[PDB]
């Protein structure tokens, strides 16, 4: 039944939250790396808490679609 | 390094304990999708996969604010 | 005579009994109500079964016991 | 429910009958001879199994 809300199927989402989740850890990762500025280094943190809220967001949005 | 003084754990540590919890949001989650419960029993299973979700990812994200600040 | 060899008073061990026929019955309904499937259905299934038969033991050991 | 015709609210009559009866039965051994209570003890097992086994048919069917 989980088909129905978007015509994609559990698969599916498995490899968009895959891809989300990825790209989230990988800008998180990013922060450890040295050599950056004071202002790079404020940014690339925006960008890890922007990706994390959509790929987090994305997980809890298949739970929630799975009633 | 600098991870290690502001937190007092390592990195490599804090990694495992949020794979951890990460590991168990998902096997909830997991059982929740193999569940014939309906009703109550099914709202309390996916209210515990989310809570314990959302520990996982407030895990990960005071991970990411203790890199420098 | 019962009270003698069992410990219990009849009223008591009816009490006793009406209980365990209740949640027998309620786990029953339970599985009527509920929208379970799978094993789960199963358990509650299995739940109403093992609650029903501890409840009739319990009458069936109540009729052993009156003697004479 | 498809499987004799009869709706649950068909059998829940069938229940108490059964389950009064066997509940009689056993309450006549609270009032008799020897072997004479004896048959009524026997009685009263018969007739408790009947309403048991159709509770549990209950439950199958469903």
């Amino acid at each position: 039944k989980y088909t129905r809300r978007t015509g994609r199927t559990w698969a599916d989402d498995q490899a968009t939250y895959n891809r989300l989740r990825e790209e989230a850890d990988a800008a998180r990762q990013k922060l450890r790396e040295s050599g950056y500025s004071g202002a790079e280094y404020d940014q690339l943190r925006q960008a890890a808490f922007d990706l994390n809220r959509k790929a987090n967001q994305y997980w809890e949005q298949m739970l929630s679609d799975l009633r």
